DNA sequence: TAATGGGTGCACT
DNA sequence: AAGTGCACCCATT
């Protein structure tokens, strides 16, 4: 069990997801929503994976929580496969967007790396 | 395995559930999308697990879609009195005066009439 | 958005 | 009767 932190002042819930593909992308984790509502959301790996992420707002802590649980993942992490993805492909898209270079230099290296067939 | 018929003209699949809950509401049956497609929808028994099954398929081939009931057996009592105090009935009671459905809202007046006196 | 657990309709894929 | 991503819900404390 894993509590993030620091956590971002997220404006919106839907900031949450780019937030942490950003973190599990380059891990080859391909997270997506199992539940959501306005004060939480909680992810899983795109599909019997019992890895969860379970964020949720703190009215006492005037702030989002985001827990990370259970690491053993029931299958293999395959970046390589990732960036074939149209998840990732917007996810890319919106890093320029944001004009994230930092993190568009770190994706262009982990798509060269994994281009050559290196281990991630 | 019975076909409906007759089967009117859909021009869309999100014709389909609308003129499938004038037939099946008055049975005590709420009919749920399972899952839909641009050339198919399935339907079942609103969860309150029921093998109720509709299937509406597009031919290409003859241009029309046909209906089809599936397990015609249901694991649960059909009460109509139950469903009228629901937010779909409701909704589609709702979209019956927005189309102008006479006879459909003097049908169903009477059906819920019936209901409120526990007249079978 | 009390905190925290889960249900399920349904269109996308 | 496609499987599942996602969100509109509800339940219990
Ligand atoms: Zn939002
Ligand atoms: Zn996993
Ligand atoms: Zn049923």
């Amino acid at each position: 069990l894993i509590h993030l932190d620091p956590v971002p002042s997220f404006e919106d819930r839907h900031e949450i997801k780019p937030w942490l593909q950003k973190i599990f992308y380059p891990q080859g984790i391909d997270i997506v929503i199992e539940r959501s509502d306005s004060s939480k959301v909680t992810f899983k790996c795109r599909s019997a994976c019992p890895f969860r992420i379970r964020a949720a707002y703190s009215v006492r802590l005037q702030k989002w929580n985001v827990v990370v649980m259970n690491n053993i993942h029931s299958h293999e992490l395959r970046f390589d496969l990732i960036t074939k993805t149209d998840d990732y492909k917007k996810f890319k898209e919106n890093l320029r967007q944001k004009n994230d270079e930092k993190a568009i230099k770190t994706f262009d290296e982990l798509e060269y790396k994994a281009s050559l067939n290196l281990p991630l």
